[PDB]
């Protein structure tokens, strides 16, 4: 029964997952020790199965700004559970260059387009530094329709703050994102550009994916420094086929891959 063959798909739910997992940010993180912690990831925050080949090309990017102990507590937490998910990953950490103000939603376009220049990924998480999943059974891949991933965070009671509500952590399939236009450029700190993707998606006619409430409790890091849904539901319609991924610019100010991930520079602008 011999002959040559190739290497299996890895199956529909991994093997490897444990549950419930403790997750506590009062202890130092050395990078240099995880690392050694998670040899098989590959420079640049890279990794896939060795024996058996995952559907999940996953890029996971995370807008970013001066918040490195939270970085690190995210490094520390996810490259064991996205291991054990058996996903093809690569973690992608959008630096906003600059003092002005943050725009979450455009750095989120910029990993798109700068982790495709890397590889073909398939599926796109799009993950806040300072939100980690308290659950490895909360998959970080995509499904038939967006997904939402951080469905019940213990900053909310572990609680949706409305059925529509799609911020922290989500996922969009290459097909999915690509089809809404991407996500809107010009909200700068204005509140409300998860609201405006969830608008994107209802009117493509895509509907919200979620894991049970029970594995999609996440923990939120606090920093020194309930969400009501604002509308704009007109103006999304009016507005997302010429705002997002199309109108999308940006200068590339410095590209640093690193053992646990990759992180990208870029200078975004002003809002204008
Ligand atoms: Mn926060």
């Amino acid at each position: 029964g011999r002959g040559s063959a190739s290497l299996p798909a890895c199956p529909e739910e991994s093997p490897l997952l444990v549950g419930p997992m403790l997750i506590e940010f009062n202890m130092p993180v050395d990078l240099e020790l995880v690392a050694k912690q998670n040899p098989n990831v590959k420079m640049g925050g890279r990794y896939a199965p060795r024996d058996c080949v995952s559907p999940h090309k996953v890029a996971i990017i995370i807008p970013f700004r001066n918040r490195q102990e939270h970085l690190k507590y995210w490094l520390y937490y996810l490259h064991p559970v996205l291991q054990r998910q058996q996903l093809d990953y690569g973690i992608y950490v959008i630096n906003q260059a600059g003092d002005t103000i943050f725009n979450r939603a455009k750095l989120l376009n910029v990993g798109f387009q700068e982790a495709l220049k890397d590889y073909d990924y398939t599926c796109f998480v799009f993950s806040d530094v300072d939100l980690i999943p308290m659950n490895d059974h909360n998959a970080y891949r995509c499904f038939s329709q967006p997904r939402h991933i951080s469905v019940a965070m213990d900053k909310f009671g572990f609680s949706l703050p409305y059925v529509q509500y799609f911020g922290g952590v989500s996922a969009l399939s290459k097909q999915q994102f690509l089809t809404i236009n991407g996500f809107p450029n010009n909200y700068w700190g204005w509140g409300g550009e998860d609201d405006d993707i969830f608008n994107r998606l209802v009117f493509r006619g895509m509907s919200i994916s979620r894991p049970n409430a029970v594995v999609g409790t996440t923990r939120h890091i606090r920093h020194s420094r309930n969400p009501q849904r604002f509308d704009r539901i007109a103006h999304t319609k009016e507005t997302m086929l010429s705002d997002g991924l199309n109108s999308l610019t940006y200068q590339v100010l410095d590209v640093q891959r690193y053992p646990l991930y990759t992180q990208i520079t870029v200078d975004i602008g002003t809002p204008s």
